[PDB]
């Protein structure tokens, strides 16, 4: 559901960029695609989504499928591809990415 907020052409430029089988770096996708900047407000709505289960949580499953939202296909990791998103996502190495650490690596990326 993250479609209608955004873009269109960011999400093909950030695809585009990691549509490789190892090629996905979560500063380089999310930078593209315009989330780095989207509103704190909109970004947390952003996650939200993120959150595919409803757990007011990004768990490693959805990192895989965290590109669903945006294209029902689209980038499906390959495996090493979530293991970055989690190293580079998780700092406290809960497993688990609540808002403002998602919006914190969003923003900085
Ligand atoms: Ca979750
Ligand atoms: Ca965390």
């Amino acid at each position: 559901a993250a479609k209608d907020l955004l873009k269109a052409d960011d999400i093909k430029k950030a695809l585009d960029a990691v549509k490789a089988e190892g090629s996905f770096n979560h500063k380089k996708f999310f930078a593209l695609v315009g989330l780095k900047a989207m509103s704190a407000n909109d970004v947390k709505k952003v996650f939200k989504a993120i959150d595919a289960d409803a757990s007011g949580f990004i768990e490693e499953e959805e990192l895989k499928f965290v590109l669903k939202s945006f294209a029902a296909d689209g980038r499906d990791l390959t495996d090493a591809e979530t293991k970055a998103f989690l190293k580079a996502a998780d700092k406290d190495g809960d497993g688990k990415i609540g808002i403002d650490e998602f919006e914190t690596l969003v923003h900085e990326a």
